[PDB]
């Protein structure tokens, strides 16, 4: 029993991290069969991000500019290309850690671990949620950029994050594996506004569902509510909406505990109206909302990859 | 900047995870060179384990009533030995992927990172603190025995922990990987008490600190203490009390915040007696113990491994 944040096991990740160097800049690339992909503003100094001319900057380069370490490996590259805010580089060795996987865009309110890197050099794990204003809430010190987010499904890594900048309000924005900033992100040094952040609502009602299946159960009551009654409340504490596709996703777990969902919105909305009263729920005093229903299925049955 | 609850890149580890199945009972284990290291009820039924006599039981074990997996490698086991509360398999092979390990016993308030596994599989990675109790509050479902918590400096792993046992508390109890037991627990399934825990004082200084060096200040006061004074304060919520030492590792810190040890604890002191009147902390509504001072500098300096 219990229940814990946790990130997947980070083996097949660590064995893709390389440094990658332009000139002064240095951060982490990730080497996947002869293609190292990094993020493109290595090319730039500290000036050029205030307002930088990304295709102006890499005319400038050669493939003979960019330095890439594996550890000790040298990787020799042979071609380059941008694709959106990526940076492509050909190697002429194809990794031979090379895991099994794919590039997914992942959508707001979904979970991934972030391997943190500096230097090439794995520092940590843990597990993240992209929020529904499309950043994440991470740690990535100076040398981060680079650093990846993914899935892992049985032998399967599906790479969804690559981290790019930390916002003036300090938190973190970045890309999928194309190169596309998820949000409205820019990578230059500028003042960019994240817009409202909302609490993703069929996170924390399947936290409940964990916590009613590990033993916590004082904030089951004997109300019920309707999707729109239950939406109002939602709107007025600023959740995101409830759709019956989440009511659907939910189902397992409402199958497994016997409490239908919307009574679980009974006591959702409940704990949004009163607070806890200083009580806690899987040790924390507020409603956690990092846990998608496929997570803490997969906590709750012990899924292995 | 940012701050999470960060565990170890876990590939080191990962390698050396295999399945150890003796008659109906299948866990994991931990192969290092040629040895392989697993809880000793391996060797038991679901009956045994009320009142298990170990010497008898394993006598009537020999060698190759021992099955090891490492995926789809088969090892030969041809040795064995009962260390305590583990078995020591001596198999034909040595592992390729051992990394340069030792094997620690840690203290109560240190911290370490667990890789859940199943079947000899890995499926999460997650941090933890060894309870002043002895305790760990993990998550481990049926079939997680065997699973190893461990800390890595540069290339060098440092194995601390097998899991054995859940309490029928919910709490979790396991070894050193000498097999002698964190607490006062046994291996046989029965009522055993932990005992008072309490909060790990020093670890939620280093948190508070991390907390400054983020951004979030306004716990800070005007007030200072004395640490007889606040050791009165501590007894009374049940926290472990401060001791010189504790001031000593905390030193770093409270350099590079300018604020004193002492007027972090009458900040302490503060939120201990008045909490946190709905503010956060680092995104928590509760002081948080699971992150020592060594864990705060090393995310807040950026270490590789
Ligand atoms: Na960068
Ligand atoms: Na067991």
């Amino acid at each position: 029993s219990g229940f814990r944040k946790m990130a997947f096991p980070s083996g097949k990740v660590e064995g893709c991290m390389v440094q990658v160097t332009c000139g002064t800049t240095t951060l982490n690339g990730l080497w996947l069969d002869d293609v190292v992909y990094c993020p493109r503003h290595v090319i730039c100094t500290s000036e050029d991000m205030l307002n930088p001319n990304y295709e102006d900057l890499l005319i400038r380069k050669s493939n003979h500019n960019f330095l890439v370490q594996a550890g000790n490996v040298q990787l020799r590259v042979i071609g380059h290309s941008m694709q959106n805010c990526v940076l492509k580089l050909k190697v002429d060795t194809a990794n031979p850690k090379t895991p099994k996987y794919k590039f997914v865009r992942i959508q707001p309110g979904q979970t991934f671990s972030v391997l943190a890197c500096y230097n090439g050099s794995p520092s940590g794990v843990y597990q993240c949620a992209m929020r529904p204003n499309f950043t994440i809430k991470g740690s990535f010190l100076n040398g981060s950029c680079g650093s990846v987010g993914f899935n892992i499904d049985y032998d399967c890594v599906s790479f969804c994050y690559m981290h790019h900048m930390e916002l003036p309000t300090g938190v973190h924005a970045g890309t999928d594996l194309e190169g596309n900033f998820y949000g409205p992100f820019v990578d230059r040094q500028t003042a960019q506004a994240a817009g409202t952040d909302t609490t993703i609502t069929v996170n924390v009602l399947a936290w409940l569902y964990a916590a009613v299946i590990n033993g916590d159960r004082w904030f089951l009551n004997r109300f019920t509510t309707t999707l729109n009654d239950f939406n109002l409340v939602a709107m007025k504490y600023n959740y995101e909406p409830l759709t019956q596709d989440h009511v659907d996703i939910l189902g397992p777990l409402s199958a497994q505990t016997g409490i239908a969902v919307l009574d679980m919105c009974a006591s959702l909305k409940e704990l949004l109206q009163n607070g806890m009263n200083g009580r806690t729920i899987l040790g924390s005093a507020l409603l956690e909302d990092e846990f998608t229903p496929f997570d803490v299925v997969r906590q709750c049955s012990g899924v292995t990859f």
